[PDB]
């Protein structure tokens, strides 16, 4: 039986998984989580928000892997945007990540660095495939590219302006790089989608606020149609 | 059947560790971590280091709970010091933690707060009375206060006088408050211990280079009488 972990950050970006899914779901606290536990054509999902941060999404997909034994983890939410090229509501599949906070530069280590580990964190290819092919099917624009995750919200041109030179980042979260690390550490399979909330920028949160119902939505709709094809 | 977690950040952490127990350990691998297991005065230990900063240190704490059942978490490692009356060697148990590095000012929240949790993270009180009894039965100093947890080594006075300002830290690390907030959202008793490996100021990696031996030794010995109470 195939076991599928969908995750959000906010309840916010998990509210429309669980509408379009439409399964009956048994609540399972756990962690300071609660999980949602259904079926799906043939499939076991269990859908959770982690809470926001780097701290709060690393804790939910442990928890996710190794108390529900998931195969998969399927991540949506919404983002800031790092290029003109994304604009509000687009939607991006990383197929790196990197921890832009990271600074152990007092050892020559470069920036997003840690020992042990590496910059970037590699999502799945075969998972970020799959959603190339079903976003042509249905004629909707879907950017690959580099996310940048930390546990700031970005709202200003020069922090945006380091993301793009140190890391050649195209959007900016705060759970991405947590969550496709762990999987990366277990062996399971990960796919971070994000929709554009955001440019960033100085009005950022303005723009969160307006925006953050319809991007999460239209990450959970493509999530959804991802899972329809597992 | 009392089970008791060890963990540090770094593998030179956890040498003393295991060298101090003294006894057989069994190596368990899982999520990039390996565990050592044993049997110590009657109780079982489990010990770990989990790699370096904050989505590590989750990880492995997360892992440690849920794969292994631990009933409490000890923390053992080196700091930097953030105040003149920590110096070099000196030992701290943490009766608050924060991540120092958290900002969603962009919505008004105080610096180090997420929604859903709290600026300061408080360990065990019975575990830090424990600590504090012991060090004043073995007439060794042992310093009560706030540790700041972030992504960052820090080597700059600004970011020191920050952590002071912001928080009145008394030490710096990278890992004391992601196992702690784990701890918590779990109901698992935890104890963070750390001594003092460097100042927290621009000689920071020469004093932590030059000290870290020393340090995780002198930390480790202490958690060691801990749990010889436990
Ligand atoms: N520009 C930007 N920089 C960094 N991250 C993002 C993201 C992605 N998510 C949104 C959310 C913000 C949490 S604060 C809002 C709620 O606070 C109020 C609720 O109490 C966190 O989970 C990260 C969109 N735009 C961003
Ligand atoms: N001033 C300071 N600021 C923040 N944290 C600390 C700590 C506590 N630990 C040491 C270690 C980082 C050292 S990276 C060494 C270079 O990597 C060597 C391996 O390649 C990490 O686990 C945090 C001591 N002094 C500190």
């Amino acid at each position: 039986v195939q076991k599928i972990g969908i995750l959000g950050a906010m309840r916010e970006e998990i509210t429309p998984i669980l509408e379009l899914f439409g399964v009956d779901f048994e609540e399972i606290p756990l962690g300071g989580n609660v999980f949602h536990k259904g079926v799906y054509h043939n499939k076991e999902i269990i859908v959770a928000y982690s809470k926001i941060g780097k701290v709060h999404s690393t804790l939910t997909t442990t928890s996710m892997i190794l108390a529900f034994g998931v195969q998969k983890v399927l991540f949506s939410g919404v983002a800031g945007s790092l290029v003109k090229d994304l604009k509000i509501n687009d939607l991006l599949v990383a197929t790196q990540l990197v921890q832009h906070d990271v600074d152990l530069s007092a050892f020559d280590h470069p920036l997003g660095f840690i020992p042990e580990s590496a910059i970037f964190i590699e999502t799945s290819g075969s998972l970020n495939a799959l959603a190339k092919k079903i976003a042509n099917e249905q004629h909707i624009a879907l950017k690959e590219g580099v996310i940048a995750s930390g546990d700031q919200f970005v709202h200003s041109k020069e922090r945006k302006e380091f993301l793009v030179s140190e890391f050649k980042a195209s959007a900016v979260e705060m759970e991405g790089a947590s969550v496709a690390f762990v999987c990366q550490k277990f062996g399971v399979p990960c796919c971070v989608l994000r929709s554009i909330s955001d440019n960033a920028d100085e009005k950022a949160g303005m723009s969160f606020d307006e925006f953050l119902e319809k991007s999460a939505h239209t990450s959970a709709k493509f999530l959804k149609s991802m899972v329809d094809e597992l």
